[PDB]
């Protein structure tokens, strides 16, 4: 395992290990809001999140993901710019090492303190592995942690990090509600895309709201007690763990409702 945030294993090398780094379809990217453009096709999103069920929070040695109960349609995205059904999978986070940094996406060049993505998978395609590998293939949710109020939704989510400081460990998680999570208005920025790490496939609709969550800067201190290594290992804090925009290339970023 040689991918990561560090000197020697970073972003810029990953290219290397997976040459579709590279491609015409590649995430994030920067959102020049005077280029988003309007289509009358795009609908509301529905996130349909009453009947989620969390199962447990791991670290995978990159972030830490809240993983749900997939194996029904449970908790499901449909609509936005999206054809069919996406099962809820997953929901984690990059940041960065100081509160002016962190975000993968960029809105006009600036940056949030930190980013949450809702990850969804297409039942058209059978299980959440078949499904990354097709161009509509996976639909991620991009919610955007602006720094200032403290978030009491996201201190319950903080409140488990202590468990799981090192790679591989995991914690009960049980009813948590992905929805408290999202922001007020879910006006959107869609565009087709990648994972933004490895393996880096081109089979993501991002849907990237416009509005803000909440995070205390203090709450940002908590991200970053985290530890990319296994126990034993040598400490490397995860203070960090954001791929920066990459060229738009061909591509329409769409807005709704405009
Ligand atoms: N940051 S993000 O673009 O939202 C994102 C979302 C999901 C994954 C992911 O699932 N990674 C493992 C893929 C895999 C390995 N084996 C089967 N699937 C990576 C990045
Ligand atoms: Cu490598
Ligand atoms: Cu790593
Ligand atoms: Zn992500």
């Amino acid at each position: 395992h040689h991918w990561g945030y560090g000197k020697h294993n970073g972003p810029e090398h990953w290219h290397k290990d997976f040459p579709i780094a590279n491609g015409e379809r590649q995430s994030p990217v920067d959102i020049d809001t005077k280029a988003v453009v309007q289509d009358p096709a795009l609908k509301p999103l529905a996130l349909v999140y009453g009947e989620a069920t969390s199962r447990r929070m791991v670290n995978n040695g990159h972030s830490f993901n809240v993983e749900y109960d997939d194996s029904q349609d449970k908790a499901v995205l449909k609509d936005g710019p999206l054809t069919g059904t996406y099962r809820l999978v997953q929901f984690h986070f990059h940041w960065g090492s100081s509160d002016d940094q962190g975000s993968e996406h960029t809105v006009d060049r600036k940056k949030y303190a930190a980013e949450l993505h809702l990850v969804h998978w297409n039942t058209k395609y059978g299980d959440f592995g078949t499904a990354a590998q097709q161009p509509d293939g996976l639909a991620v949710v991009g919610v955007f942690l602006k720094v200032g109020d403290a978030n009491p939704a996201l201190q319950k989510v903080l409140d488990a990090l202590d468990s799981i400081k090192t790679k591989g460990k995991s914690t009960d998680f049980p009813n948590f509600d992905p929805g408290s999570l999202l922001p007020n208005v879910l006006d959107y920025w869609t565009y087709p895309g990648s994972l933004t790490t490895p393996p880096l496939l081109e089979s993501v609709t991002w849907i990237v709201l416009k509005e803000p969550i909440s995070v205390s800067s203090q709450q940002m201190l908590k991200f970053r007690t985290l530890n990319f290594n296994a126990e034993g290992e040598p400490e490397l804090l995860m203070l960090a763990n954001w791929r920066p925009a990459q060229p738009l290339k061909n591509r329409q970023v769409r807005g709704f409702p405009k």
